[PDB]
DNA sequence: GCGTCCCGACGACG
DNA sequence: GTCGTCGGGGACGC
């Protein structure tokens, strides 16, 4: 491919009762991010200025964190995780304007609070979580493992949207339908697009219930994607997949204005995503 | 430098 | 068009 590339639409920062948005969140994969910041990824986040900002694959201690970190006025509520022991392996993060009305870790599960790969912050009017949804593996080594975190996971996400409007973003791991992805055929027994990854996001979209705010706002838009392997020249090509999502509770669909992804942003396999809310 | 963890390009085919 | 097979980018702890 190439020729099919993607052009994301202009921002849209109103609400469809015509109110302005007040909230904007920025999720990224950064893939490591001390190497991240070595290529300008901070300086890309200072542009977009956004109030909340949730990374997934940090690979990195917070004795480790770079002091650039502090150099974030409007994202001075700082709240990491990491794994229990697999030093430099996945690791996820979230920085706030505000500070939250509480924030956790993990989905209250000792079986899958090992991998640092979840954080709840809960405001006043919703919970927002952050999440980097583990990856089933080449060979699918960890399809079964997989299946195991989703029920977990769905479940859980569930109990909280029961007591307060969700928001859920960042690397979930899988590309939908076949529109999420360049190659839905050739990749049906690879990890992010086997069938069982797929009903596991229907099943998540339905039980809490979620809706994919990208998706929402663009059913039919194909060929936008969030990840691209760094094999092949694949970005220029833009032969990629849509792995990362904020999936909100239907009752925050009158407050969404726009779901983007920021396709220009580089420092990663992952691009940045970004949502707009009236709340 | 290695071990490990996060898939598009293509002959082969009929 | 689909089915294997192969060659194959980057960050990190050791």
């Amino acid at each position: 491919e190439g020729p099919a590339l993607y052009e994301d639409p202009p921002d849209h920062k109103t609400s469809p009762s015509g109110k302005p948005a007040t909230l904007k969140i920025c999720s990224w994969n950064v893939d490591g991010l001390r190497a991240w910041i070595k290529k300008k990824g901070l300086d890309w986040v200072k542009e977009e200025a956004p109030d909340i900002l949730c990374l997934q694959e940090t690979k990195c201690s917070e004795n480790k964190l770079p002091a650039e970190l502090q150099e974030l006025p409007g994202l001075s509520h700082q709240y990491w995780s990491a794994p229990s022991d697999k030093e430099g392996y996945s690791g996820v993060g979230l920085l706030s304007r505000q500070c939250p009305l509480k924030v956790s870790y993990g989905i209250g599960d000792e079986e899958h609070d090992q991998e640092g790969r979840v954080i709840v912050a809960e405001f006043d009017s919703f919970v927002l979580v952050t999440a980097y949804v583990p990856n089933a593996g080449r060979g699918l080594v960890r399809l079964e493992y997989r299946q195991r975190w989703d029920e977990a996971f769905r479940k859980f996400l569930k109990g909280l949207a029961s007591r307060k409007p969700l928001v859920l973003c960042g690397d979930l791991n899988v590309a939908h339908e076949e529109i999420d992805l360049r190659n839905p055929k050739g990749n049906k027994k690879n990890a992010g697009f086997t069938p069982q990854e797929r009903q596991g996001f229907g099943e998540l979209l339905q039980a809490v219930p979620l809706a994919d705010s990208f998706r929402h706002l663009y059913p039919n838009t194909p060929y936008a994607y969030t990840f691209w392997t760094y094999m092949m020249n694949a970005r220029s090509k833009n032969v990629g997949w849509r792995l990362d999502y904020f999936l909100l509770s239907h009752s925050l669909l009158p407050a969404l204005c726009d779901s983007k992804i920021r396709s220009k942003a580089l420092g990663s396999d992952h691009c940045p995503i970004t949502l707009y809310l009236a709340l």
